[PDB]
Protein backbone atom coordinates (compact mmCIF):
# COMPACT_ATOMS: atom_id res chain seq x y z
CA UNK A 1 0.00 0.00 0.00
CA UNK A 2 2.64 2.77 -1.64
CA UNK A 3 1.86 4.98 -4.44
CA UNK A 4 4.66 5.17 -6.98
CA UNK A 5 3.79 7.76 -9.63
CA UNK A 6 4.45 6.35 -13.69
CA UNK A 7 6.51 9.73 -13.52
CA UNK A 8 9.10 8.32 -11.11
CA UNK A 9 11.87 6.01 -11.27
CA UNK A 10 11.75 4.04 -8.14
CA UNK A 11 14.34 1.07 -7.85
CA UNK A 12 13.30 0.29 -4.41
CA UNK A 13 11.36 -2.30 -2.90
CA UNK A 14 12.06 -1.35 0.94
CA UNK A 15 9.00 1.45 1.00
CA UNK A 16 6.70 1.56 3.70
CA UNK A 17 2.71 1.62 3.54
CA UNK A 18 1.21 4.72 2.75
CA UNK A 19 4.21 6.10 1.33
CA UNK A 20 3.58 8.36 -1.77
CA UNK A 21 6.67 9.04 -4.14
CA UNK A 22 5.74 11.89 -7.19
CA UNK A 23 6.46 12.36 -10.98
CA UNK A 24 10.59 13.18 -11.70
CA UNK A 25 11.64 11.31 -8.71
CA UNK A 26 14.72 8.75 -8.64
CA UNK A 27 15.31 6.27 -5.68
CA UNK A 28 17.75 3.56 -6.12
CA UNK A 29 18.09 0.04 -5.18
CA UNK A 30 19.23 0.19 -1.58
CA UNK A 31 17.28 3.28 -0.31
CA UNK A 32 15.10 2.85 3.16
CA UNK A 33 12.23 4.42 3.18
CA UNK A 34 9.58 4.27 6.29
CA UNK A 35 5.52 4.32 6.16
CA UNK A 36 3.18 6.98 5.75
CA UNK A 37 6.15 9.48 3.80
CA UNK A 38 5.57 11.99 1.23
CA UNK A 39 8.44 12.22 -1.25
CA UNK A 40 7.71 15.15 -3.28
CA UNK A 41 8.73 16.02 -7.31
CA UNK A 42 11.82 16.18 -8.23
CA UNK A 43 13.64 14.63 -5.59
CA UNK A 44 16.72 12.24 -5.59
CA UNK A 45 17.29 9.18 -3.21
CA UNK A 46 20.89 7.33 -3.33
CA UNK A 47 21.35 3.78 -1.78
CA UNK A 48 23.17 4.30 1.17
CA UNK A 49 20.07 5.74 2.94
CA UNK A 50 17.61 5.51 5.41
CA UNK A 51 14.86 7.49 6.08
CA UNK A 52 12.30 7.01 8.65
CA UNK A 53 8.56 7.46 8.78
CA UNK A 54 6.06 9.99 8.47
CA UNK A 55 8.87 11.75 6.54
CA UNK A 56 7.97 15.03 4.52
CA UNK A 57 11.24 15.67 1.68
CA UNK A 58 9.30 18.44 -0.53
CA UNK A 59 10.62 19.21 -3.90
CA UNK A 60 14.00 19.08 -5.70
CA UNK A 61 16.32 17.97 -2.27
CA UNK A 62 18.29 15.02 -3.16
CA UNK A 63 19.57 12.44 0.06
CA UNK A 64 22.99 11.29 -0.59
CA UNK A 65 24.98 7.87 0.38
CA UNK A 66 25.51 8.18 4.14
CA UNK A 67 22.54 10.34 4.86
CA UNK A 68 20.05 9.08 7.37
CA UNK A 69 16.49 10.72 8.31
CA UNK A 70 14.87 9.82 11.27
CA UNK A 71 10.83 10.03 11.97
CA UNK A 72 8.51 12.59 11.81
CA UNK A 73 11.15 14.82 9.77
CA UNK A 74 10.14 18.09 7.37
CA UNK A 75 12.90 18.39 4.64
CA UNK A 76 11.49 21.84 3.04
CA UNK A 77 12.40 22.52 -0.64
CA UNK A 78 15.69 22.76 -2.59
CA UNK A 79 17.17 21.67 1.01
CA UNK A 80 20.84 20.71 -0.40
CA UNK A 81 22.76 17.92 2.10
CA UNK A 82 26.50 17.23 1.28
CA UNK A 83 28.62 13.58 1.90
CA UNK A 84 32.02 15.04 0.66
CA UNK A 85 33.54 18.13 2.40
CA UNK A 86 36.61 18.72 0.02
CA UNK A 87 34.69 17.64 -3.87
CA UNK A 88 37.12 17.14 -6.76
CA UNK A 89 35.76 15.83 -10.09
CA UNK A 90 36.64 11.85 -10.04
CA UNK A 91 38.42 11.90 -6.47
CA UNK A 92 35.97 9.30 -4.42
CA UNK A 93 36.93 8.93 -0.88
CA UNK A 94 37.42 5.60 0.83
CA UNK A 95 34.22 6.78 2.73
CA UNK A 96 31.75 9.23 2.44
CA UNK A 97 31.08 11.88 6.06
CA UNK A 98 27.32 10.53 7.55
CA UNK A 99 25.24 13.24 8.35
CA UNK A 100 22.10 12.32 10.54
CA UNK A 101 18.81 14.51 10.71
CA UNK A 102 17.07 12.95 14.10
CA UNK A 103 13.44 12.46 14.90
CA UNK A 104 11.11 15.26 14.39
CA UNK A 105 13.35 18.06 13.19
CA UNK A 106 12.43 20.11 10.35
CA UNK A 107 14.90 21.99 7.94
CA UNK A 108 13.67 25.31 6.34
CA UNK A 109 13.36 25.94 1.99
CA UNK A 110 16.85 26.41 0.55
CA UNK A 111 19.05 25.42 3.83
CA UNK A 112 22.25 23.58 2.41
CA UNK A 113 23.72 21.11 5.35
CA UNK A 114 27.88 20.25 5.28
CA UNK A 115 28.80 17.13 5.46
CA UNK A 116 29.18 15.02 8.52
CA UNK A 117 26.94 16.64 10.39
CA UNK A 118 23.93 15.64 13.34
CA UNK A 119 20.83 18.22 13.33
CA UNK A 120 18.61 16.80 16.96
CA UNK A 121 15.70 15.99 17.85
CA UNK A 122 12.74 18.87 16.60
CA UNK A 123 15.85 21.14 15.66
CA UNK A 124 14.17 24.19 13.37
CA UNK A 125 16.44 25.25 10.37
CA UNK A 126 15.70 29.02 9.06
CA UNK A 127 15.29 28.77 5.14
CA UNK A 128 18.35 29.95 3.59
CA UNK A 129 20.57 28.46 6.61
CA UNK A 130 23.94 27.37 5.79
CA UNK A 131 24.41 24.73 8.95
CA UNK A 132 28.37 24.43 9.29
CA UNK A 133 28.07 22.60 12.63
CA UNK A 134 25.75 20.43 14.42
CA UNK A 135 22.55 21.96 15.47
CA UNK A 136 21.25 20.93 19.32
CA UNK A 137 18.49 19.31 19.67
CA UNK A 138 15.49 21.82 19.89
CA UNK A 139 17.37 24.88 19.02
CA UNK A 140 15.97 26.98 16.52
CA UNK A 141 18.79 28.15 14.23
CA UNK A 142 19.70 30.32 11.01
CA UNK A 143 22.41 32.53 9.26
CA UNK A 144 22.17 36.68 10.00
CA UNK A 145 21.50 38.51 6.85
CA UNK B 1 -2.54 28.47 -28.08
CA UNK B 2 -0.35 27.44 -25.50
CA UNK B 3 2.67 24.92 -25.75
CA UNK B 4 2.78 22.04 -22.78
CA UNK B 5 5.56 19.88 -23.13
CA UNK B 6 4.84 16.16 -23.37
CA UNK B 7 7.18 15.74 -21.06
CA UNK B 8 5.08 17.95 -18.29
CA UNK B 9 2.25 16.84 -16.10
CA UNK B 10 -0.03 19.67 -16.27
CA UNK B 11 -3.54 19.67 -14.84
CA UNK B 12 -4.99 23.08 -15.09
CA UNK B 13 -6.73 24.08 -17.86
CA UNK B 14 -6.59 27.50 -16.89
CA UNK B 15 -3.62 28.67 -18.85
CA UNK B 16 -3.26 31.30 -20.91
CA UNK B 17 -2.25 32.05 -25.51
CA UNK B 18 1.32 31.54 -25.45
CA UNK B 19 2.20 30.35 -22.39
CA UNK B 20 5.04 27.55 -22.67
CA UNK B 21 5.25 24.61 -19.73
CA UNK B 22 8.41 23.01 -20.24
CA UNK B 23 9.98 18.94 -19.74
CA UNK B 24 9.58 18.24 -15.97
CA UNK B 25 6.81 20.58 -14.82
CA UNK B 26 4.20 19.72 -12.77
CA UNK B 27 1.09 21.44 -12.54
CA UNK B 28 -1.98 20.73 -10.65
CA UNK B 29 -5.45 21.23 -11.54
CA UNK B 30 -6.30 24.65 -9.84
CA UNK B 31 -3.51 26.31 -10.80
CA UNK B 32 -4.36 29.61 -12.91
CA UNK B 33 -1.33 31.20 -15.17
CA UNK B 34 -1.89 33.92 -17.73
CA UNK B 35 -0.84 34.93 -21.10
CA UNK B 36 3.09 34.16 -22.64
CA UNK B 37 4.35 33.02 -19.79
CA UNK B 38 7.72 30.92 -19.79
CA UNK B 39 7.95 28.20 -17.28
CA UNK B 40 10.86 26.12 -17.59
CA UNK B 41 12.13 22.81 -16.54
CA UNK B 42 11.83 21.26 -13.57
CA UNK B 43 8.70 23.44 -11.58
CA UNK B 44 6.02 22.38 -9.38
CA UNK B 45 2.87 24.74 -9.71
CA UNK B 46 0.00 23.85 -6.78
CA UNK B 47 -3.56 24.34 -6.85
CA UNK B 48 -4.22 27.86 -4.79
CA UNK B 49 -1.95 29.60 -7.14
CA UNK B 50 -2.18 32.41 -9.36
CA UNK B 51 0.15 33.68 -12.07
CA UNK B 52 -0.13 36.58 -14.43
CA UNK B 53 0.89 37.32 -17.55
CA UNK B 54 4.47 37.79 -19.17
CA UNK B 55 5.45 35.81 -16.41
CA UNK B 56 8.95 34.17 -16.43
CA UNK B 57 9.85 31.08 -13.61
CA UNK B 58 12.97 29.73 -14.44
CA UNK B 59 13.58 26.23 -14.14
CA UNK B 60 13.66 24.28 -10.52
CA UNK B 61 11.10 26.42 -8.48
CA UNK B 62 8.05 25.56 -6.83
CA UNK B 63 5.24 27.97 -6.63
CA UNK B 64 2.79 26.50 -3.51
CA UNK B 65 -0.41 27.13 -2.18
CA UNK B 66 -1.47 30.38 -0.89
CA UNK B 67 1.33 32.42 -3.80
CA UNK B 68 0.53 34.76 -6.17
CA UNK B 69 2.52 36.15 -9.29
CA UNK B 70 1.18 39.20 -10.81
CA UNK B 71 2.14 40.40 -14.30
CA UNK B 72 5.62 40.71 -15.77
CA UNK B 73 7.10 38.95 -12.92
CA UNK B 74 10.98 37.11 -13.29
CA UNK B 75 11.43 34.54 -10.99
CA UNK B 76 14.58 33.15 -11.14
CA UNK B 77 16.18 29.09 -11.32
CA UNK B 78 16.09 27.63 -8.12
CA UNK B 79 13.88 30.25 -6.36
CA UNK B 80 12.65 29.18 -2.74
CA UNK B 81 8.82 29.97 -1.28
CA UNK B 82 7.10 28.76 1.48
CA UNK B 83 3.59 29.00 3.06
CA UNK B 84 4.42 27.74 6.26
CA UNK B 85 6.28 29.36 9.22
CA UNK B 86 7.32 26.71 11.74
CA UNK B 87 6.92 23.51 9.52
CA UNK B 88 6.61 20.18 11.00
CA UNK B 89 5.86 16.72 9.19
CA UNK B 90 2.44 16.21 8.87
CA UNK B 91 1.14 19.23 11.31
CA UNK B 92 -1.25 21.11 8.58
CA UNK B 93 -2.11 24.71 9.75
CA UNK B 94 -5.80 25.62 9.37
CA UNK B 95 -4.57 28.12 6.63
CA UNK B 96 -0.74 28.76 4.59
CA UNK B 97 0.78 32.37 4.74
CA UNK B 98 0.37 33.96 1.39
CA UNK B 99 2.83 35.31 -0.27
CA UNK B 100 2.43 38.22 -3.24
CA UNK B 101 4.93 39.11 -5.56
CA UNK B 102 3.85 42.40 -7.26
CA UNK B 103 3.85 43.42 -10.96
CA UNK B 104 7.31 43.66 -12.99
CA UNK B 105 9.46 42.32 -9.81
CA UNK B 106 12.39 40.44 -10.11
CA UNK B 107 13.91 37.49 -7.67
CA UNK B 108 17.25 36.44 -8.49
CA UNK B 109 18.51 33.23 -8.61
CA UNK B 110 18.41 30.72 -5.63
CA UNK B 111 17.05 33.57 -3.59
CA UNK B 112 14.78 32.03 -0.68
CA UNK B 113 11.29 34.19 0.19
CA UNK B 114 10.04 33.26 3.65
CA UNK B 115 6.06 32.87 3.98
CA UNK B 116 3.73 35.83 3.98
CA UNK B 117 5.94 38.03 2.04
CA UNK B 118 4.87 40.88 -0.04
CA UNK B 119 7.96 42.07 -2.82
CA UNK B 120 6.73 45.17 -3.88
CA UNK B 121 6.50 46.33 -7.87
CA UNK B 122 9.39 46.43 -9.66
CA UNK B 123 11.38 44.98 -6.66
CA UNK B 124 14.68 43.11 -7.78
CA UNK B 125 16.19 40.96 -5.30
CA UNK B 126 19.71 39.85 -5.23
CA UNK B 127 20.71 36.21 -6.10
CA UNK B 128 21.10 34.31 -3.15
CA UNK B 129 19.29 36.37 -0.92
CA UNK B 130 17.01 35.66 2.55
CA UNK B 131 13.44 37.71 2.26
CA UNK B 132 12.58 37.58 5.80
CA UNK B 133 10.75 40.93 5.40
CA UNK B 134 8.49 43.05 2.79
CA UNK B 135 10.39 44.45 0.29
CA UNK B 136 8.97 47.79 -1.06
CA UNK B 137 8.21 48.60 -4.51
CA UNK B 138 11.23 49.58 -6.81
CA UNK B 139 13.81 48.12 -3.82
CA UNK B 140 16.97 46.69 -4.84
CA UNK B 141 17.35 43.86 -1.80
CA UNK B 142 20.16 41.65 -1.59
CA UNK B 143 21.72 39.37 1.84
CA UNK B 144 25.43 40.89 2.69
CA UNK B 145 28.18 38.48 2.42
CA UNK C 1 30.12 5.63 -26.56
CA UNK C 2 28.24 7.65 -24.21
CA UNK C 3 24.78 6.63 -22.13
CA UNK C 4 21.79 9.41 -22.14
CA UNK C 5 19.33 7.45 -19.90
CA UNK C 6 15.73 7.12 -21.61
CA UNK C 7 13.99 9.39 -19.08
CA UNK C 8 16.58 12.37 -20.17
CA UNK C 9 15.70 14.65 -23.38
CA UNK C 10 18.86 15.27 -24.83
CA UNK C 11 19.07 17.22 -28.48
CA UNK C 12 23.00 17.35 -28.69
CA UNK C 13 24.84 14.99 -30.25
CA UNK C 14 28.20 16.62 -29.36
CA UNK C 15 28.80 14.52 -26.23
CA UNK C 16 32.12 12.68 -25.63
CA UNK C 17 32.96 9.34 -24.76
CA UNK C 18 32.07 7.72 -21.62
CA UNK C 19 29.69 10.80 -20.38
CA UNK C 20 26.41 9.84 -18.50
CA UNK C 21 23.40 11.95 -18.67
CA UNK C 22 20.92 10.58 -15.87
CA UNK C 23 16.95 11.04 -15.63
CA UNK C 24 14.79 14.02 -16.11
CA UNK C 25 17.88 15.82 -17.44
CA UNK C 26 17.58 18.66 -20.77
CA UNK C 27 20.46 19.08 -23.14
CA UNK C 28 20.04 21.65 -26.20
CA UNK C 29 20.87 20.71 -29.60
CA UNK C 30 24.36 22.93 -29.37
CA UNK C 31 25.65 21.78 -26.03
CA UNK C 32 28.88 20.53 -26.19
CA UNK C 33 29.71 18.45 -23.25
CA UNK C 34 33.49 16.21 -22.82
CA UNK C 35 34.28 12.68 -22.23
CA UNK C 36 33.37 11.14 -18.80
CA UNK C 37 31.50 13.53 -18.26
CA UNK C 38 28.25 12.78 -14.80
CA UNK C 39 25.09 14.91 -15.59
CA UNK C 40 23.22 13.96 -12.94
CA UNK C 41 19.52 13.85 -12.65
CA UNK C 42 17.21 16.80 -13.06
CA UNK C 43 19.96 19.25 -14.70
CA UNK C 44 19.32 21.90 -17.74
CA UNK C 45 22.16 22.40 -20.22
CA UNK C 46 20.96 24.93 -22.72
CA UNK C 47 22.53 25.54 -26.40
CA UNK C 48 25.42 28.54 -25.87
CA UNK C 49 27.46 25.93 -23.22
CA UNK C 50 30.73 24.06 -23.10
CA UNK C 51 31.74 21.74 -20.63
CA UNK C 52 35.10 19.90 -20.64
CA UNK C 53 35.69 16.44 -19.63
CA UNK C 54 35.91 14.62 -16.72
CA UNK C 55 33.18 17.11 -15.38
CA UNK C 56 30.80 16.15 -12.53
CA UNK C 57 27.53 18.23 -12.65
CA UNK C 58 25.47 16.85 -9.24
CA UNK C 59 21.47 17.03 -9.84
CA UNK C 60 19.34 20.23 -10.06
CA UNK C 61 22.04 22.33 -12.07
CA UNK C 62 20.94 24.65 -14.79
CA UNK C 63 24.15 25.89 -17.02
CA UNK C 64 23.00 28.25 -19.43
CA UNK C 65 23.67 30.37 -22.52
CA UNK C 66 27.03 32.01 -22.06
CA UNK C 67 28.70 29.53 -19.77
CA UNK C 68 31.92 27.30 -19.96
CA UNK C 69 33.03 24.77 -18.12
CA UNK C 70 36.37 23.83 -18.25
CA UNK C 71 38.05 20.00 -17.84
CA UNK C 72 37.90 18.29 -14.34
CA UNK C 73 35.57 20.71 -12.48
CA UNK C 74 33.11 19.55 -9.80
CA UNK C 75 29.68 21.55 -9.92
CA UNK C 76 27.43 20.55 -6.36
CA UNK C 77 23.99 19.93 -6.13
CA UNK C 78 21.55 22.75 -6.76
CA UNK C 79 24.20 25.63 -7.50
CA UNK C 80 22.45 28.46 -9.63
CA UNK C 81 24.64 29.95 -12.17
CA UNK C 82 22.79 33.75 -14.50
CA UNK C 83 23.65 35.33 -17.40
CA UNK C 84 21.47 38.36 -16.50
CA UNK C 85 22.80 40.83 -14.01
CA UNK C 86 19.18 43.07 -13.87
CA UNK C 87 17.07 40.77 -14.68
CA UNK C 88 13.46 41.51 -15.73
CA UNK C 89 11.05 39.48 -17.84
CA UNK C 90 10.86 39.42 -21.64
CA UNK C 91 13.57 42.12 -21.76
CA UNK C 92 16.17 39.94 -23.76
CA UNK C 93 19.63 41.85 -23.30
CA UNK C 94 21.98 42.12 -26.64
CA UNK C 95 24.47 39.55 -25.15
CA UNK C 96 24.39 37.54 -21.97
CA UNK C 97 27.11 37.75 -19.63
CA UNK C 98 29.53 35.02 -19.73
CA UNK C 99 30.71 32.56 -16.79
CA UNK C 100 34.12 29.99 -16.97
CA UNK C 101 34.60 27.71 -14.13
CA UNK C 102 38.24 27.16 -14.66
CA UNK C 103 39.83 23.44 -14.80
CA UNK C 104 39.78 21.71 -11.63
CA UNK C 105 37.51 24.27 -9.51
CA UNK C 106 34.84 23.24 -7.31
CA UNK C 107 31.55 24.13 -6.54
CA UNK C 108 30.24 23.85 -2.99
CA UNK C 109 26.47 22.42 -2.68
CA UNK C 110 23.90 25.03 -3.68
CA UNK C 111 26.56 28.27 -4.01
CA UNK C 112 24.96 30.85 -6.15
CA UNK C 113 27.24 32.31 -8.82
CA UNK C 114 26.56 35.63 -10.56
CA UNK C 115 26.62 36.57 -13.68
CA UNK C 116 30.11 37.48 -15.94
CA UNK C 117 32.38 35.53 -13.03
CA UNK C 118 35.17 33.61 -13.27
CA UNK C 119 36.18 31.01 -10.75
CA UNK C 120 39.93 30.17 -11.33
CA UNK C 121 41.75 26.90 -11.71
CA UNK C 122 41.67 24.77 -8.61
CA UNK C 123 39.13 26.75 -6.61
CA UNK C 124 37.22 25.79 -3.70
CA UNK C 125 34.02 27.66 -3.37
CA UNK C 126 31.77 26.54 0.02
CA UNK C 127 28.18 25.90 0.44
CA UNK C 128 25.88 27.96 -0.07
CA UNK C 129 28.18 30.39 -0.79
CA UNK C 130 27.17 33.53 -3.14
CA UNK C 131 30.10 34.27 -5.49
CA UNK C 132 29.71 37.84 -6.66
CA UNK C 133 33.61 38.81 -7.38
CA UNK C 134 35.79 36.34 -9.37
CA UNK C 135 37.91 34.11 -7.27
CA UNK C 136 41.39 33.28 -7.72
CA UNK C 137 43.20 29.82 -8.55
CA UNK C 138 43.29 27.56 -5.67
CA UNK C 139 41.57 30.16 -3.38
CA UNK C 140 38.89 28.50 -0.88
CA UNK C 141 35.82 30.83 -0.87
CA UNK C 142 32.85 30.60 1.58
CA UNK C 143 30.33 33.55 2.67
CA UNK C 144 30.38 34.31 6.48
CA UNK C 145 27.31 33.15 8.22
C1 LIG D 1 13.66 30.45 11.51
C2 LIG D 1 12.18 30.80 11.76
C3 LIG D 1 11.45 29.57 12.32
C4 LIG D 1 12.20 31.92 12.80
O1 LIG D 1 10.90 32.40 13.06
P1 LIG D 1 10.76 33.37 14.38
O2 LIG D 1 11.54 32.71 15.47
O3 LIG D 1 9.31 33.73 14.39
O4 LIG D 1 11.66 34.64 14.03
P2 LIG D 1 11.13 36.05 13.62
O5 LIG D 1 10.31 36.03 12.38
O6 LIG D 1 10.53 36.67 14.85
O7 LIG D 1 12.51 36.75 13.25
C5 LIG D 1 13.52 37.06 14.24
C6 LIG D 1 14.69 37.69 13.53
O8 LIG D 1 15.43 36.66 12.81
C7 LIG D 1 15.41 36.92 11.42
N1 LIG D 1 15.17 35.65 10.69
C8 LIG D 1 14.10 34.84 10.80
N2 LIG D 1 14.16 33.79 10.00
C9 LIG D 1 15.37 33.93 9.34
C10 LIG D 1 16.01 33.13 8.37
N3 LIG D 1 15.48 32.01 7.90
N4 LIG D 1 17.22 33.56 7.94
C11 LIG D 1 17.71 34.71 8.43
N5 LIG D 1 17.19 35.54 9.33
C12 LIG D 1 16.00 35.09 9.75
C13 LIG D 1 14.31 37.94 11.17
O9 LIG D 1 14.68 38.68 10.02
C14 LIG D 1 14.35 38.74 12.48
O10 LIG D 1 15.43 39.65 12.36
P3 LIG D 1 15.19 41.03 13.26
O11 LIG D 1 15.07 40.64 14.71
O12 LIG D 1 16.48 41.65 12.91
O13 LIG D 1 13.98 41.79 12.79
C15 LIG D 1 11.50 31.21 10.45
O14 LIG D 1 11.72 32.58 10.13
C16 LIG D 1 11.85 30.30 9.29
O15 LIG D 1 12.89 30.46 8.62
N6 LIG D 1 10.96 29.35 9.05
C17 LIG D 1 11.11 28.29 8.06
C18 LIG D 1 10.18 28.48 6.89
C19 LIG D 1 10.33 27.36 5.88
O16 LIG D 1 11.41 27.18 5.31
N7 LIG D 1 9.28 26.58 5.65
C20 LIG D 1 9.37 25.43 4.77
C21 LIG D 1 8.77 25.68 3.44
S1 LIG D 1 7.00 26.07 3.51
C1 LIG E 1 21.48 42.65 -6.72
C2 LIG E 1 22.11 43.13 -8.03
C3 LIG E 1 21.00 43.59 -8.99
C4 LIG E 1 23.00 44.31 -7.66
O1 LIG E 1 23.71 44.79 -8.78
P1 LIG E 1 24.45 46.25 -8.57
O2 LIG E 1 23.46 47.13 -7.89
O3 LIG E 1 25.12 46.48 -9.89
O4 LIG E 1 25.52 45.98 -7.42
P2 LIG E 1 27.07 45.85 -7.62
O5 LIG E 1 27.44 44.73 -8.52
O6 LIG E 1 27.59 47.22 -7.95
O7 LIG E 1 27.49 45.42 -6.14
C5 LIG E 1 27.38 46.32 -5.01
C6 LIG E 1 27.84 45.57 -3.79
O8 LIG E 1 26.81 44.63 -3.38
C7 LIG E 1 27.30 43.30 -3.45
N1 LIG E 1 26.26 42.43 -4.05
C8 LIG E 1 25.71 42.54 -5.28
N2 LIG E 1 24.82 41.60 -5.53
C9 LIG E 1 24.80 40.83 -4.39
C10 LIG E 1 24.05 39.69 -4.04
N3 LIG E 1 23.18 39.12 -4.87
N4 LIG E 1 24.26 39.18 -2.81
C11 LIG E 1 25.17 39.77 -2.01
N5 LIG E 1 25.93 40.84 -2.24
C12 LIG E 1 25.70 41.32 -3.47
C13 LIG E 1 28.57 43.34 -4.29
O9 LIG E 1 29.39 42.27 -3.84
C14 LIG E 1 29.10 44.74 -3.94
O10 LIG E 1 29.75 44.62 -2.69
P3 LIG E 1 30.98 45.74 -2.51
O11 LIG E 1 30.38 47.13 -2.60
O12 LIG E 1 31.34 45.34 -1.14
O13 LIG E 1 32.06 45.53 -3.53
C15 LIG E 1 22.89 41.98 -8.70
O14 LIG E 1 24.20 41.84 -8.18
C16 LIG E 1 22.12 40.67 -8.68
O15 LIG E 1 22.15 39.91 -7.69
N6 LIG E 1 21.46 40.40 -9.79
C17 LIG E 1 20.58 39.26 -9.98
C18 LIG E 1 21.17 38.24 -10.93
C19 LIG E 1 20.23 37.07 -11.14
O16 LIG E 1 19.92 36.36 -10.19
N7 LIG E 1 19.77 36.86 -12.36
C20 LIG E 1 18.79 35.82 -12.63
C21 LIG E 1 19.39 34.61 -13.26
S1 LIG E 1 20.16 34.95 -14.87
C1 LIG F 1 34.51 25.61 2.34
C2 LIG F 1 35.05 24.31 2.96
C3 LIG F 1 35.90 23.57 1.92
C4 LIG F 1 35.92 24.74 4.13
O1 LIG F 1 36.40 23.63 4.85
P1 LIG F 1 37.60 23.96 5.93
O2 LIG F 1 38.55 24.87 5.25
O3 LIG F 1 37.89 22.62 6.53
O4 LIG F 1 36.90 24.92 7.00
P2 LIG F 1 36.45 24.52 8.45
O5 LIG F 1 35.45 23.43 8.46
O6 LIG F 1 37.71 24.33 9.26
O7 LIG F 1 35.70 25.86 8.87
C5 LIG F 1 36.39 27.11 9.08
C6 LIG F 1 35.36 28.15 9.44
O8 LIG F 1 34.62 28.53 8.25
C7 LIG F 1 33.25 28.21 8.39
N1 LIG F 1 32.75 27.63 7.12
C8 LIG F 1 33.20 26.50 6.52
N2 LIG F 1 32.54 26.22 5.41
C9 LIG F 1 31.61 27.23 5.29
C10 LIG F 1 30.62 27.49 4.32
N3 LIG F 1 30.42 26.70 3.27
N4 LIG F 1 29.87 28.61 4.49
C11 LIG F 1 30.10 29.36 5.58
N5 LIG F 1 30.99 29.21 6.56
C12 LIG F 1 31.72 28.10 6.35
C13 LIG F 1 33.14 27.25 9.56
O9 LIG F 1 31.85 27.43 10.13
C14 LIG F 1 34.30 27.73 10.44
O10 LIG F 1 33.82 28.86 11.14
P3 LIG F 1 34.58 29.05 12.61
O11 LIG F 1 36.07 29.24 12.37
O12 LIG F 1 33.88 30.30 12.98
O13 LIG F 1 34.32 27.89 13.52
C15 LIG F 1 33.89 23.39 3.37
O14 LIG F 1 33.36 23.72 4.65
C16 LIG F 1 32.79 23.32 2.32
O15 LIG F 1 31.89 24.17 2.24
N6 LIG F 1 32.88 22.26 1.52
C17 LIG F 1 32.02 22.01 0.38
C18 LIG F 1 31.07 20.86 0.63
C19 LIG F 1 30.20 20.60 -0.58
O16 LIG F 1 29.43 21.46 -0.99
N7 LIG F 1 30.31 19.42 -1.19
C20 LIG F 1 29.58 19.12 -2.41
C21 LIG F 1 28.39 18.26 -2.17
S1 LIG F 1 28.81 16.64 -1.48
C1 LIG G 1 -0.60 15.93 -6.15
C2 LIG G 1 0.90 16.05 -6.05
C3 LIG G 1 1.49 16.32 -4.85
N1 LIG G 1 2.83 16.45 -4.77
C4 LIG G 1 3.54 16.77 -3.52
C5 LIG G 1 3.82 18.28 -3.49
C6 LIG G 1 2.66 18.88 -2.70
O1 LIG G 1 3.01 20.14 -2.13
C7 LIG G 1 2.47 17.76 -1.71
C8 LIG G 1 1.05 17.73 -1.10
O2 LIG G 1 0.97 16.77 -0.11
P1 LIG G 1 0.59 17.17 1.42
O3 LIG G 1 0.73 15.97 2.20
O4 LIG G 1 -0.67 17.91 1.37
O5 LIG G 1 1.67 18.29 1.85
P2 LIG G 1 3.15 18.19 2.51
O6 LIG G 1 3.05 17.49 3.81
O7 LIG G 1 4.14 17.69 1.52
O8 LIG G 1 3.39 19.75 2.74
C9 LIG G 1 2.42 20.72 3.04
O9 LIG G 1 2.19 20.70 4.45
C10 LIG G 1 3.26 20.98 5.27
C11 LIG G 1 2.74 20.78 6.69
C12 LIG G 1 3.76 22.39 4.99
O10 LIG G 1 4.90 22.72 5.77
C13 LIG G 1 4.19 22.42 3.53
N2 LIG G 1 4.74 23.73 3.18
C14 LIG G 1 2.99 22.06 2.67
O11 LIG G 1 3.38 22.01 1.31
O12 LIG G 1 2.69 16.54 -2.44
C15 LIG G 1 3.57 16.28 -5.88
O13 LIG G 1 4.81 16.39 -5.80
N3 LIG G 1 2.96 16.02 -7.06
C16 LIG G 1 1.65 15.93 -7.18
O14 LIG G 1 1.20 15.69 -8.24
C1 LIG H 1 13.82 24.89 -25.47
C2 LIG H 1 13.57 24.83 -23.98
C3 LIG H 1 13.49 25.97 -23.25
N1 LIG H 1 13.30 25.91 -21.92
C4 LIG H 1 13.24 27.11 -21.05
C5 LIG H 1 14.62 27.32 -20.41
C6 LIG H 1 15.32 28.32 -21.32
O1 LIG H 1 16.34 29.03 -20.63
C7 LIG H 1 14.11 29.16 -21.70
C8 LIG H 1 14.31 29.92 -23.02
O2 LIG H 1 13.24 30.76 -23.26
P1 LIG H 1 13.44 32.36 -23.41
O3 LIG H 1 12.13 32.94 -23.49
O4 LIG H 1 14.45 32.58 -24.44
O5 LIG H 1 14.20 32.82 -22.05
P2 LIG H 1 13.66 33.27 -20.59
O6 LIG H 1 12.79 34.46 -20.76
O7 LIG H 1 13.12 32.11 -19.84
O8 LIG H 1 15.06 33.70 -19.96
C9 LIG H 1 16.16 34.26 -20.63
O9 LIG H 1 15.95 35.66 -20.75
C10 LIG H 1 15.83 36.38 -19.58
C11 LIG H 1 15.52 37.81 -20.01
C12 LIG H 1 17.12 36.26 -18.78
O10 LIG H 1 17.05 36.93 -17.53
C13 LIG H 1 17.30 34.78 -18.47
N2 LIG H 1 18.49 34.56 -17.64
C14 LIG H 1 17.37 34.02 -19.79
O11 LIG H 1 17.47 32.63 -19.53
O12 LIG H 1 13.02 28.23 -21.84
C15 LIG H 1 13.16 24.72 -21.33
O13 LIG H 1 12.97 24.66 -20.11
N3 LIG H 1 13.25 23.59 -22.08
C16 LIG H 1 13.48 23.62 -23.38
O14 LIG H 1 13.54 22.59 -23.96
C1 LIG I 1 22.42 5.51 -10.92
C2 LIG I 1 22.17 6.99 -11.05
C3 LIG I 1 23.16 7.88 -10.79
N1 LIG I 1 22.92 9.20 -10.89
C4 LIG I 1 23.93 10.24 -10.59
C5 LIG I 1 23.71 10.74 -9.15
C6 LIG I 1 24.66 9.91 -8.30
O1 LIG I 1 24.99 10.57 -7.08
C7 LIG I 1 25.80 9.80 -9.29
C8 LIG I 1 26.71 8.59 -9.03
O2 LIG I 1 27.81 8.60 -9.87
P1 LIG I 1 29.32 8.68 -9.29
O3 LIG I 1 30.19 8.83 -10.43
O4 LIG I 1 29.48 7.57 -8.35
O5 LIG I 1 29.36 9.99 -8.34
P2 LIG I 1 29.67 11.55 -8.64
O6 LIG I 1 31.03 11.66 -9.20
O7 LIG I 1 28.55 12.18 -9.38
O8 LIG I 1 29.65 12.06 -7.12
C9 LIG I 1 30.05 11.35 -5.98
O9 LIG I 1 31.46 11.46 -5.85
C10 LIG I 1 31.98 12.74 -5.69
C11 LIG I 1 33.49 12.55 -5.68
C12 LIG I 1 31.43 13.35 -4.42
O10 LIG I 1 31.88 14.68 -4.22
C13 LIG I 1 29.92 13.41 -4.57
N2 LIG I 1 29.29 14.05 -3.41
C14 LIG I 1 29.40 12.00 -4.80
O11 LIG I 1 28.00 12.04 -5.02
O12 LIG I 1 25.19 9.66 -10.58
C15 LIG I 1 21.70 9.63 -11.26
O13 LIG I 1 21.48 10.84 -11.36
N3 LIG I 1 20.73 8.71 -11.51
C16 LIG I 1 20.92 7.41 -11.39
O14 LIG I 1 20.03 6.69 -11.63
Amino acid sequence: GHMIHKLADVQSKNIGSGTRIWQFCVVLPSAIIGENCNICSHCFIENDVKIGNNVTIKCGVQIWDGIEIEDDVFIGPNVTFCNDKYPRSKQYPKEFSKTIIKKGASIGANATILPGITIGENAMIGAGAIVTKDVLPHVTYYSKI
